[PDB]
């Protein structure tokens, strides 16, 4: 692992495994030959945690989602194997720019947003804990969709991520599994069969997850599925099978009842659950399963993993019911990340019925055994029935998936104090109140080797050299840079970070984009996927406030930044992106403001990115309506990179500020129960409209044409959502939002101060380090201990 | 290269490649890491020597088909580099069967039987001859269909080869090119113009195709197809353009004209020519074009090369028409390989209107000026016109692609000499009495490397002590042979070889199914697709026959085995199949024949199989109709193997014939002439069915139920077509054909007679080898030079 060596095993790949030479390779060929040069030191680690595991049978933890936002691989890999020193050297004196190098990956896009970012981060900090953990989802052939801007609006581009092929994954052949659909149930003698069924392989891709800096490499497994004139269309029919781990579904809290979806959910679980099984019996017999392995169900989506589990320990492991349901419990725990009902999986009867007949069959028979348990407690509550069962049947009856998993875990969780304690004395207190002790809080944590040392090396060396590097391991240890609060080279040190960060980013805003970035301007940035519930449209709104002040009186330059995908079935969004589009476009070419404000939609939001644009940015916006952001973890991300706060009470936010003190953080707006009582009284936009000018000529604006005078009624649709159905009380929050964006524009005006109060945010980033997360969910519901 | 480094290679990739230990190596994994072993040894060579085509710009050789039945590479690789006893001993040394190892490796049937297997010989002849040869195809995601019989029936099952992944196989990103289908034509100022198209991205794999012994690593370039709620059915969607590459279309002479399949054969076609193209330019401009390209078509399945090329120098190089006429003349060379009408390839002009407008524009134009000429050369000859006319017009007018390749070519090709007389004479008299010079002869071959040193190591071995090695290059060497027409000793030797051979397969034949093999019985095999032109039909009534004699008078013991498959739309092929299966399963099991007479039906039979049974037969079957077998090349690998034949003079037999002299082959039935003379007074097969005692019993007993007795009229198809629709005259041969079985029986009851008449066929073989082949398309065709 020396610089002389690396560059002999480069150029031996570049020869050998991509048959060129200086002469022809092409960028992409160097980026492989050194990919391949760093996966061969992963090798020899990764097989041996592997046989470790095996030899020590520690009890493994299986992280089982139908998402995994991976990003890039090189650089963390790099990074975590303490490669990636040398590797620059080495790619340096080759003549090559490793950044360019670096560019040429691809992003492994399989998730939506935090939901999927979530599980890469925790597979980083399982695997920097030593903890025999297994990441278990799709090996999508087109993850979330490249997203690009035609005429404004938002166009979806396939992203098939495997074109030029994945040397971050090695397929498991000989691990291939069946999984079955359809068909039908048969009670025979010999116990009940599934029969008639549809065959689908899923065949298993390992990847790589190497710990930072500890020689243990754990497996992220991933299922591809593959099938089992008129002879020309069977082969062609083939693909059918096989589009089940074709895509994922582009939707961030919303769910939508496909059957294909389905298919995909009980795939992954299948495959899964067997995959696990047969690791076991390779260590009466399943009385030691929960004792040695643990399954957490990343939110409802992987649910019928219960059932299934249950189909195979009585249907062929021979298990009486009793003891199955028993072990299946202490298998399972469940994270509930949802809040919006929209988001809310709940599969019609009929569907389940035909696709998974033996499983619709096990659900009714948990929930009959479940019932009678409520019953026998509440022999006179009926509501208190319907109320808890696993299916709700008002018209077209469903299965609640959240209920089912609750019912099969011995552990629920949500994802920040605020969200745990709403899903359990709120959504589900007829379940808390049986079983208290079951609901818990796994506040969210960001990984910061990723959102730190990869993404912000400058910060990462900063505090490195003033406090040493032991908080990469333990973040709280970053509460030592409160000894610096005082030392004005520090926070002139400080400041300069995040000046080359705005620089470099600059740069890239740039060449991207047609606009002159004022490199002094203050980085406003609000990116995470477009909805309602986020409130882009409010941050929208605020910009427009800005715009109309600087025509009136011709003030803190800013630049504000806004990105995020919008589902491609999710029509508001949408709008409200061509509504920042079109705003962006008068206030960057009206000349009155110049360089006053700058506005620009980021564009192809996502993990890649996202490790540019949060080390340059100044001021976070986590402005979700109360109670809507079960946690967040973006603004987690922003904390630890040297950006302030402005957003509301909400999610892991108020956590942000219990860790930081409220007043380093510019929080506004209504609480939750501020809501409550809104919603109580009954929300009437037009009031504000009405009370406050700024705001109405804001509306007027853009409902009369001001930002599409081509299409004066353009945005008719967001008008009338604002007006009669804004369920998330944008113009209750204005004014507020408003007054604090004022009071950050002041702050900023005042460098010694504004970085003083970054200090203190970074300072007390140490909470929000998914070690700390995992730490706790091994501790409180694994069961399971670092190394 | 020595034992010792190759196993520390072999090591490394089982290491770093395959991410596995010697613990839980799987044999498919050793397969991989011996593969990868053997692959490295191959890139020097392959940069070198595409590097050195670039600077010497020799004229290059592009042989376009839409098949490359290339088998096994493994095994050929380690042959060709001199490499299988090195890697023989280190995988001996690791504890390893090396052929356990190579049974792993699937078969790359990229092709449906001779025409495709041609490609795959020349591709390694024109490699082994230092030739600047590349080969362009399809890569099919499947090949040609995997065989299993189910009740006696064929069965087809998808031949995913690429399944686990193909080591042997580069991608080339880099080198992707668009294909345009659909759209419309227009004639604008700039030029013509083909637009709203739709496009289909072709990604070239390249696969090394070393020479033997040489240095020269030439390449095989084949094309996969890439796509360049709603949203998720669009993502779907992206299925259809990758259809394209797909799957290989089953016909084995047989023209199917499907939609799909024009799809195939312009896909290849632009991908190919642009690519070419490019290759051209990177090297008025285009005059030197036909002196540094050759494009061999390989039959007219890449006919539309001719107008594509036209088209690329005409609406795109803006050459004018009489000059990139002559350009694609002088670079095309056609190859006709049918005789059948139904294997001629005859596009309706409506479907080739809507999916390549203006390549039917082009067409049209090639035939306007190609019907002027003649009408000016023969001004009253009306019939000529449309008889020479690449449209014809009887209801639904359709192209003749054939006439389109003959036109666009400067030599068109036959192969076999009867063939070629007969094209050149008769199918196509109008065109070669314009053009006399254009129709040639290249008979074909076999390259003796994979079918003699691979397929048949201790032949190859015994015939190297004999003789020396210089008949691996130069097969005409194999004269020597005659040398040892009385050594006692080598006709021993020769015996013994094919008595190990035998007894080698006749495990094989006994593990695969429940037949107990009679090791001293002689090895009577017909190996071929299953076509009625072929007749395994009548060596099926052959077979019967013989059973009747044995149950009659309860004789040379002998296995007789017919292998191949047939097209899935082909219901006779099917028939005679199925009737090949029930004969079979009368005669193993009627206790009187006992050990006298065993039948079995090789499955699934391909190249890997055909290096198998080949070695180990005595009496090979190519008993075509007269005027049927274009050529034949299974032929060819049998003589060469030590297998005497029973054949018609047809094809390549004919040939085969004058090297070893006719007495030491055994021909019998019709020839030409004959079956000609036989369709002027009228086939009627009951003459023979009266006149023949022997075939009446076996006509009987297959329409009575004999073979069939659960359902006697299971057969009545076949009894219908050979009584009145047997175009392929098979009761016209049975008398001449069985009384030439018994001369083979009688030769074969004395060794010493017997293995002299091998000894002189073997000797013979040497015209047969593909270099000698390929010297003549080099030499009279290509105008390229060996070495
Ligand atoms: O395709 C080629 N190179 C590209 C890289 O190969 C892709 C398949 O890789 C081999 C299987 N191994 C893995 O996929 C793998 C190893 C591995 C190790 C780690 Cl630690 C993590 C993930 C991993 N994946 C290729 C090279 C080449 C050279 C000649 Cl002469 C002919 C054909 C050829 N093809
Ligand atoms: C972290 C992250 C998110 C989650 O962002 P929130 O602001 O917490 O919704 C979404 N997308 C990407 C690409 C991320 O890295
Ligand atoms: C050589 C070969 C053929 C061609 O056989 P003929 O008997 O010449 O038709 C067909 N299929 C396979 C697998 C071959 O090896
Ligand atoms: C279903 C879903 O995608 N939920 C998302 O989960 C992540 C990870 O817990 C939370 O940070 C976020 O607030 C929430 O919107
Ligand atoms: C259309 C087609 O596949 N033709 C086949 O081509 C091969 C190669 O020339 C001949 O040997 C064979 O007799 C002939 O049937």
């Amino acid at each position: 692992e020396n610089v002389a060596e690396l560059k002999k095993s480069f150029n031996r790949h570049l020869h050998f495994t991509l048959v060129k030479d200086r002469n022809v390779a092409t960028t992409r060929d160097y980026y492989f030959a050194l990919a391949h040069t760093v996966r061969d030191h992963l090798v020899g680690r990764w097989i041996r945690t592997q046989q470790h595991y095996y030899d020590k049978c520690p009890k493994r933890v299986y992280y089982l989602s139908l998402e995994f936002y991976m990003g890039r691989t090189l650089q963390n890999t790099m990074i975590n194997l303490g490669l990636q020193n040398a590797c620059d050297e080495a790619i340096y004196q080759l003549g090559l720019d490793i950044e360019e190098l670096e560019e040429i990956e691809e992003d492994a896009g399989l998730g939506n947003g935090g939901l999927g970012r979530l599980a890469a981060c925790f597979l980083d900090s399982m695997a920097t804990l030593g903890l025999a953990a297994y990441g278990y989802g799709i090996r999508y052939e087109y993850g979330i969709f490249n997203q690009k801007i035609r005429d404004g609006w938002q166009v979806e581009e396939a992203d098939d991520w495997l074109r030029y092929g994945n040397p971050w994954e090695k397929s498991r052949p000989e691990f291939m599994l069946p999984v079955h659909f359809y068909g039908k149930v048969e009670h025979t003698n010999t116990g009940t069969k599934w029969i008639d069924t549809q065959v689908v392989l899923a065949l298993p891709y390992d990847t790589p997850v190497p710990g930072y800096m500890n020689n243990t490499v754990n497996t992220m497994r991933l299922w591809s599925a593959r099938a089992p004139g008129d002879y020309i269309q069977a082969v062609l029919d083939r693909n059918l099978a096989e589009n089940i781990s074709r895509v994922l579904y582009p939707n961030d809290n919303f769910f939508e009842g496909k059957e294909l979806r389905l298919k995909q959910e009980y795939f992954v679980v299948a495959a899964t659950l067997q995959d696990i099984i047969r690791r076991f019996k390779a260590s009466t017999v399943f009385d030691a399963f929960p004792d040695q392995v643990a399954i957490q169900l990343n939110d409802t989506h992987p649910a019928l993993a219960i059932p299934e589990l249950m189909r195979i320990f009585v249907d062929i492991e021979k298990l009486p019911w009793s003891k199955a349901w028993e072990l299946t419990q202490k298998t399972f725990a469940y994270t509930n990340h949802t809040v919006l009902p929209e988001a809310l999986e709940r599969w019609p009867v009929d569907l389940v019925e035909k696709l998974l007949p033996r499983h619709l069959e096990i659900i009714y028979e948990i929930n009959q055994k479940h019932l009678d348990r409520i019953v026998a407690l509440f022999p006179k509550d009926v509501d208190r029935l319907r109320r808890m069962s696993l299916i709700e049947e008002e018209g077209s009856k469903r299965i609640n998936m959240a209920h089912l998993c609750i019912v099969g875990s011995h552990a629920v969780n949500g994802v920040a104090k605020i969200h745990s304690d709403i899903v359990k004395t709120k959504v589900f207190k007829d379940f808390s109140e049986l079983e208290p002790d079951k609901f818990q809080n796994k506040t969210n944590g960001i990984t910061p080797r990723r959102w730190l040392l990869l993404c912000n090396p400058g910060l990462a060396e900063l505090i490195a050299e003033k406090i040493g590097e032991d908080y990469v391991k333990d973040l709280s240890q970053l509460t030592k840079l409160h000894s610096f609060l005082g030392d004005d080279v520090f926070l002139r040190e400080l400041a300069k970070v995040k000046q080359e960060n705005k620089l470099k980013f600059s740069q890239f805003l740039e060449t991207e984009y047609k606009v002159k970035i004022n490199p002094s301007s203050m980085f406003d940035v609000q990116v995470k996927r477009i909805h309602e519930y986020k409130r882009q449209l409010l941050n929208c709104l605020h910009v427009i406030t800005m715009y109309n002040r600087i025509k009136k009186d011709p003030f803190v330059p800013r630049t504000v930044i806004i990105g995020g995908k919008a589902a491609p079935g999710y029509h508001m969004a949408k709008m409200i992106i061509k509504l920042i589009t079109s705003v962006a476009d008068v206030v960057n070419n009206d000349p009155m403001v110049g360089s006053k404000l700058k506005v620009i939609f980021l564009e192809n939001y996502r993990v890649s990115l996202a490790e540019k644009v949060i080390p340059a940015t100044d001021l976070s916006e986590q402005i979700s309506t109360a109670g809507t952001e079960a946690s967040g973890t973006g603004n987690m991300k922003f904390m630890l990179n040297g950006a302030l706060t402005i957003g509301t009470m909400d999610g892991a936010n108020v956590e942000m500020a219990e860790e930081a003190g409220e007043e380093n953080l510019f929080i506004f707006g209504m609480r939750i129960d501020d809501v409550a009582a809104l919603d109580k009284k009954g929300y009437e936009a037009k009031e504000y409209y009405e009370a406050l000018p700024e705001l109405k000529l804001v509306i007027d604006q853009i409902d009369n044409g001001f930002f599409s005078p081509k299409q004066p009624d353009l945005f008719k649709d967001i008008i009338n959502m604002l007006f009669y159905h804004d369920r998330f009380k944008v113009f209750a929050d204005y004014e507020a939002y408003v007054k604090c964006q004022d009071k950050v524009s002041q702050l900023y005006m005042n460098p010694k101060a504004w970085n003083t109060m970054v200090l203190k945010n970074i300072a007390a980033s140490g909470k929000f380090s998914s070690d700390r997360t995992i730490k706790e969910y091994a501790q409180n519901i694994w069961n399971v201990e670092p190394s």
